């Protein structure tokens, strides 16, 4: 978990945006799928319209986004023993507030239990 990526902006976004979804966990339920579970932020205006769950492969520089309205989503159609980043974002009438820290996780290897 190497955090640091910052932005060179001498300004600030809105003033009423959602917060980072706590209890952000991620585990590979399968060598071709991944289950991600998160919680709702105690801080925020009104209610979150929909939860945006991003997912990408470590070394693609092409993050994606999927529409989700639950506290648990499963992403299938993935490689075996491959790493994948994940991040949750709150989208409300106001706008996309802060973004949770990237959550990279390696999927199960079909080859064998070969300890890594």
């Amino acid at each position: 978990g190497s955090s640091g990526s910052s932005g060179r902006v001498e300004t600030q976004p809105e003033v009423q945006l959602p917060g980072p979804a706590p209890n952000l966990r991620a585990y590979a339920a399968s060598p071709t799928s991944i289950t991600v579970t998160w919680e709702t932020p105690v801080s925020g205006n009104g209610e979150i319209q929909n939860y945006k769950l991003y997912y990408m492969e470590k070394g693609t520089d092409k993050e994606q986004d999927v529409d989700v309205s639950s506290h648990s989503y499963t992403i299938n159609g993935l490689k075996k023993y491959t790493e994948y980043s994940f991040r949750v974002v709150a989208y409300n009438k106001h706008g996309p507030g802060v973004s949770t820290p990237d959550v990279a996780v390696r999927t199960l290897s079909d080859s064998g239990p070969s300890s890594g």
